């Protein structure tokens, strides 16, 4: 070997299966799975560099709101270095803070190792990670844990891959505070959303999850729902979308109890009709 | 089986017994009533949905003042839930922050989890549970528990159901810090009452809670008695109108014991005069 | 049964008899003595009630100076309890904060039911309790022997009486800092004695309770020094009548000692004169 | 017995004989010494009226600067109560904060406690006592000694008392943070000390028990001394006084070992002459 | 002996050839590498002034950013320290604060110790050293590894050298807070890299550790770069440098992923071209 | 014995031997040297006071700058005292802070107690002596230590001398916080050194320490230096003094090394130059 052709790793690593298998296990939101895409050929590049002669670099963040595809991207990664040869063991660990970090005094060093134990070889995942770094609260040992990851993400490398996520703004704060992060985190990944679309994606999305569908009617609905809902008091996004979905819920379930034409099948179940949204005081005034 | 009839599930479930039971042994709430009876609605159509191969999402929270019927209500909403076969025992565990945390450094950890073993195939009440987050109070180990909460509250979650109970200033501030729970929250239930009417209707259930009767010449004198008291200096509403009804008793006391016809039966022993509120220097002036 | 004589269980309960003790064993406090007289009237009423099929409410608050008969009514309150059979064992346990909470990490716990199990069957007193709740210190372990005292105060309910007492300016605090006690502390009773009336009062007090008399020359020379110590600096009430009467015994004691007429009877040695009062610099200007 | 001669008591005690010790080893404080002659009468009264059936109340404080006699008085009234019947074993017991309040955590109430059966039969003698309360630092367990402390003076009363000491301004603020102390002490006594005839009693009295004297031209000299020192900046009193004589000794050692005549005795080596002083600075101006 | 030659303890120590050492292997920063020669010569001749009769001081700080040769330079002082006699085996233990300080109440005292013991012989290297200063947090124990690193490098000399490195800013306020340390740093060394010449170095030498080249069209594109944005809000220096190089090569990877002419050789792989900069919306005007 | 003669025991104690030890082994600082002659002279009078019956006094403070002669004149008072009597192992044991205070939570009293074993018979030093009471600091356990050895310095006296060292700002603020020292301290040292005569002293000692000499030329080149430096700014006196011949040493190591005429002698490798001096930035303007 002298050069290297690209497409020769790339569909023999499978990795061009995994980047199909995000676009089809993701809603739509190519701005995300383009930069994931891109992160695919650098990372394909630099492999071909490492199989040269020329240890990587690897851990990254991942930021944005609740519901942009962070774990479901974060699967996928693993996946993806896992076909690369980055990792052993493409698998996904995901941990929140209250997985390292132990209440007595001194059980939050063995407890973060054996959670770094069962990440080896894969990818270890800690969501809303800043909160690990608590000096607001006394008796919390979560500086331990920052310690024993920070020191993992320098030395033992080869055999572990670290992806922080969360909100920005409060990404952002923990770096200030616990720097030697930054340096260790090559790859930066932005989770965009709201407009309107966003909004109805969103909602759309729920939905999905929960097994409902909407009527083109109630689609439509909802779509005059959010215009007004954005312009009163106290919009939260992505919360007042639950909301409405969730009163709509109840509101459908209602219309249904009180018809009782008879049997009723999974279609009658699923579907939020355009009575159990346009019923809300939102299309009153308040 | 294809469709489903869901008011064969209704009758077949008693949880119309159950919510008879609630219109029998609540003083009229019908606005809370009628939240329950959708709530139930919803309840059943999504269990209908289940069975047609569609884990629910249970938790709830029970906002409002004292006196509204959270916890007269929540014990039925663990009846009904064990007759929508959501629970396994339907048996509701109440408990404050003082069952959950313990003063010494690790003695929570276990006793979170002692009540959280006693509360499993029922409902968990934790009241006023805000009173957790204390990080006001330093050497107070509350956190612990709502980490073990919060984790219990997503992962084991087909065999519990937690209902978090209080004011709705204190809770929606305990969630603006420890988030991840109105997520996990399917159910945000207000209990609303303060008018006169109101403060009359908290008078008469707090004489219902001890068997003690108005009779009508005293419920006016009541009402002329609440005008009054609100315009007065440090008003409480709830604590004013048992403090009122305290001293009414204590007056309905002296009154029979003073007069002493000979033998008197319950009806005397239970009522409330005219002559017993009245007499309070709220009608003098002061 | 079916009406009932009331008269009857007051002259059966020997009620009457600790009401008796009470006006014997309290130098007047009508005011105090008149609000105890009634109490017992609702707590007669009450056991009727309960004797007709209508668990009580007992706990109560006693709020005010030293000096003013709490003890010597919760002592009677204890018989009074026993006597309409609320309480089994009518008897006293008095105790203050450092009775039931403990220096070290976890050595509170068992203190405080310890302390607990010595009242069962009787009254428990915890004089300015208050003082449990003390989180301007750290390392004091107070707030588990709330966590035991209130949890008693509710469940535990029908084998024990808890007697919350001391400063009301410090009691009410106490109630906004740990509420939970308002609603379970069914009695609030204030302790009256401020007013030159009063003062004297006070004086005259704390003179029974060490066995010395005033001559009427030196009440009066008494009443003269109270008005003018009143509008000098640093005026401490009860404690600047404490003070002066020190001040007049150590004056008496050496106006004795320096007669010496020969042997002298009690009189001599309990009188406080004329002399012993208005020797003081108060009478000069300071 | 039906009265009481009180010189019989005053003679058969032996209180003469240490109120006598008291004027002998206390150089001149008549002040201090009179206040204490009629605690003593009073002591003495209370006690002829304990003996005509009318527990005591014994506790002191002694308030005032370093240097005024409070050590010697404690041991003095040790002396007369035992004298006067009130205590078993007439002996004092002295100690600073630093017996009583231990480093380690929960090594506090037994080092107290045992103390405390040491100071039984006789007088305890806290000085400085309010440096028990220190809630600038964390770690020192000085509240558990309050509480041990004040539990004692309250309850097994009968076989101890105890004198608090020290400045007043920190005693005054001790009784605030700690009331119930207040309360407990039955004796405030002041020790007043600067004028200048004090600032040169106080240099007396450290010269006498350092073994020197002073000429009487030596003596003017200080008088000199003295009366500018305390127009310079940062007179600190007492302070300045021993700075003055430390260099004075320092002065008088040189001044000796520069001469050498050859032996000399102690008269020579005693002695504080005029040329020892007036060498100061502070008479060249500063 | 009675003179000494130098040249030849600089050629018989092999004292030049780690000199040489350092300037192949460390991207020119003659600044720095004339610094490290005079410090040899000093080395040098306090040797041969301890070989007259004449232990040395050893201990030194190694201040500037990231990426400026501290830890290649600390490598090769081991070296030069192993020649000249002054250490006996020339060894580097480079260590942070997470290896001295424990999160356990004591286990740092045996931890520090033993990292101490490998370091014996050698030298001893603590990166961003102020981290062992926290009294920012509670629990963090790092002031014994402080009481035990400053009581070595005093007593324990002639078998131990020291090196505190990090940024300046941060080790100056070390010292103020932590005396004692700057009598015992023998050697302070300033490692200079901004300018725009000085970022375009850093950028180089980024490149350089990643085995990345830029076409010369390519450099003139960054020099470029830079200079628009430091005038650009939020310039972060070194780390605006790496972003910007982070994106340039995820740009790289997928300019070469996309063009796929055939095979492409390490230059192809290695090289950052004039696209890959200028593509940055840091031209358009963001 | 009668008399005494003083020069007999002058002669006979060695006390001379250690006070001409004391000239000769501190570059002359006459100033205390005197004052040392002069406590000489009170400690022997003293002893012959004792001699005659007439236990001591001894405990010392030590203030002043850093370079003044604190430890090697300290080291000289545990021989004086050991000469007169008054220490029987003449032996000067030196400690700081982190010598007398641990981490852990009751490693603190074990710790100062075992130094002060080995401290018996002998002088303790404790060198700025205020940083045992760090109140600033949480889960520093230095008061424990100050109370051992306040309790050290008026009980357990005939074998201990204790010497507080350092700054005399920061000494008097500890004797504020900490009283009772001031009146165990009998012996209070000013070091005195700064004027451009004592930076050029200061600059000499250094030199003397180290084994170099400066060259007339050289001397009159730091007196410019000196007088320069001081209206630059962050004037830090003698720290600004050690970096000076810091650089200056190193100037001369490589004026030294670059020369080489051949084999040269201690003079050579002992001198610093003008030039090592005049090449400094000062002389330039910065
Ligand atoms: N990009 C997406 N495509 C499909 N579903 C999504 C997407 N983003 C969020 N969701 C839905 O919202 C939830 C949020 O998932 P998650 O990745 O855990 O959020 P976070 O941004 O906090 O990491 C998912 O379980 C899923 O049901
Ligand atoms: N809605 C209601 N209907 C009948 N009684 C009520 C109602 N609300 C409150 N009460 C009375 O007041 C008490 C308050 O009960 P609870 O549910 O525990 O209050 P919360 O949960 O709001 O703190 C009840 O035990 C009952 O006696
Ligand atoms: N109402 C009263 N009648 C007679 N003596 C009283 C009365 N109130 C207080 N005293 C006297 O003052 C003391 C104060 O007693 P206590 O009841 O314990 O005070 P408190 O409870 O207010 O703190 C009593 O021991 C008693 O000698
Ligand atoms: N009234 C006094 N008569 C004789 N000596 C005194 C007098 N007051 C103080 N001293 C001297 O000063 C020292 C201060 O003693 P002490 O009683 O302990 O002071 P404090 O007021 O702090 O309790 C004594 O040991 C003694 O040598
Ligand atoms: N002077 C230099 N010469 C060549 N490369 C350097 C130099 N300084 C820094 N680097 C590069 O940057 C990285 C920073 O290394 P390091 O010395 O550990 O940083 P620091 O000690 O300042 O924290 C090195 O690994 C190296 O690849
Ligand atoms: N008076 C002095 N005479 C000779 N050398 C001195 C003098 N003062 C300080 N030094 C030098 O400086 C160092 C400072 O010593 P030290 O007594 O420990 O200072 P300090 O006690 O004031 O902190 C000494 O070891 C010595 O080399
Ligand atoms: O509180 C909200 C919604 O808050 P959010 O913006 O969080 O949804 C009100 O608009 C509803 O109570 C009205 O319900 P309905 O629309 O059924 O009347
Ligand atoms: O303190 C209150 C009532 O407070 P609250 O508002 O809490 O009831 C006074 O009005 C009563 O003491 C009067 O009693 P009465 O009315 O019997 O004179
Ligand atoms: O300090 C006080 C009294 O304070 P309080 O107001 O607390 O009593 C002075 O008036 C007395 O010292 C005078 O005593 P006499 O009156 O015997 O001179
Ligand atoms: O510091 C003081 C005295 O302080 P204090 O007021 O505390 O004594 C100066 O007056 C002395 O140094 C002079 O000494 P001398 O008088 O021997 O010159
Ligand atoms: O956030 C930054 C860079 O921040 P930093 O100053 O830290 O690099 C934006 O300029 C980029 O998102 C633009 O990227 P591009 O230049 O590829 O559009
Ligand atoms: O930082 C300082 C000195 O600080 P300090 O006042 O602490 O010495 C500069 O003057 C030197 O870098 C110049 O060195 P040179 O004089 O060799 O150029």
């Amino acid at each position: 070997p002298t050069s290297i052709d690209l497409r020769a790793e790339y569909e023999g690593s499978g990795a061009k299966e995994v980047l199909e298998e995000l676009d089809r296990e993701l809603i739509g939101l190519k701005p995300v799975k383009d930069r994931i895409r891109e992160t695919a050929a650098l990372l394909l590049v630099e492999r071909a560099r490492q199989k040269l002669g020329l240890t990587p670099t690897l851990h990254m963040s991942f930021t944005g709101n609740p519901g942009t595809g962070k774990t479901t991207v974060a699967l996928k990664m693993a996946g993806l270095l896992h076909r690369l040869g980055y990792v052993r063991k493409g698998h996904l660990v995901s941990v929140t803070r209250d997985d390292l970090v132990g209440q007595y005094i001194g059980h939050t060093a063995p407890k973060t190792k054996e959670v770094l134990k069962r990440a080896m070889g894969g990818v270890l995942f800690i969501d809303e990670a800043y909160y690990l770094y608590r000096p607001d609260n006394e008796r919390d040992y979560g500086q331990e844990a920052i310690e024993i990851l920070l020191q993992v993400m320098e030395n033992n490398r080869d055999d572990l891959v670290v992806i922080l996520a969360g909100y920005a703004d409060r990404m952002e704060n923990f770096f200030q505070s616990n720097p030697g992060f930054r340096s260790r985190i090559a790859h930066h990944i932005e989770f965009p959303d709201y407009s309107d679309e966003e909004l109805f994606e969103i909602a759309g999305h729920m939905l999905d999850d929960q097994n409902y569908q909407m009527t083109p009617e109630a689609e439509t609905a909802l779509r005059a729902y959010i215009g007004l809902r954005r312009n009163q008091p106290h919009f939260a996004n992505a919360r007042s979308i639950r909301n409405a979905l969730d009163r709509a819920r109840l509101r459908q379930a209602n219309r249904l109890f009180t018809a009782s034409s008879g049997p009723l099948d999974a279609r009658a179940l699923s579907t939020i009709a355009e009575e159990d949204i346009r019923a809300s005081r939102v299309f009153k005034g308040g």
